[PDB]
RNA sequence: AUGGAGAGUUUGAUCCUGGCUCAGGAUGAACGCUGGCGGCGUGCCUAAUACAUGCAAGUCGAGCGAACGGACGAGAAGCUU
């Protein structure tokens, strides 16, 4: 089940000799609570439209999420442009406390037991990117072990 | 490594950068208005300004002179026994 997230509504004025559009975009990140991980916008009117074709533009890119369960592995962070985010592991039974651009990745993933250091910026496009492209570079201990070509349980 | 999200803010409309502002805690707090009872702490932060009065360090006859009062036998009676 994508599992939805919505983040605002949105108007564009863009002006003219003559006048100046009703344009009410949107921006959604899709997650699945399961490390298949996306997210999505267009520059819709909409608000049926501005999830819909958004769902089908998060449903061009889901990304990988490696999850070793309980939380999320590793002390991790984000990356791009102006913004990032920042995670650490943590107990399960906390209550997750995270924002909006930076929650938005972390709660449509089940994990629940992680921290939020959204450093950066503010503006949530760059900031969920961030929250994504971070995100989409971990990697766990198996498929590390078959690329560095030792064992899997050699690593502890 | 039990924590680390914030809310806005430069446009006709965006990204950055920037300070600024509030949301949250506390105070020997104090003030406006309110005010049941206990169980509890704290109590001139200013003038190390000036002070009436009370008033706050004494000690021991088992040191020994004194001297006083003075119980203490305490006469004859001062005969008002």
């Amino acid at each position: 089940e994508f599992e939805e997230r919505v983040v605002t509504i949105n108007r564009v004025a863009k002006v003219v000799k003559g006048g100046r559009r009703f344009r009410f975009t949107a921006l959604v990140v899709v997650g699945d609570k399961n490390g298949r991980v996306g997210f999505g916008t267009g520059k819709a009117q909409e608000v049926p439209e501005a999830i819909k074709k958004a769902v089908e533009a998060a449903k061009k890119d889901l990304v990988v999420v490696p999850r070793v369960e309980g939380t999320t592995p590793h002390t991790i962070t984000g990356r791009y442009g102006s913004g990032s985010v920042f995670m650490k592991p943590a107990a399960p039974g906390t209550g997750v406390i995270a924002g909006g651009p930076v929650r938005a990745v972390l709660e449509l993933a089940g994990i629940t037991d992680i921290l939020s250091k959204s450093l950066g910026s503010n503006t949530p496009i760059n900031m969920v990117r961030a929250t994504i492209d971070g995100l989409q570079n971990l990697k766990n201990a198996e498929d590390v072990a078959k690329l560095r070509g030792k064992t899997v349980e050699e690593l502890y």
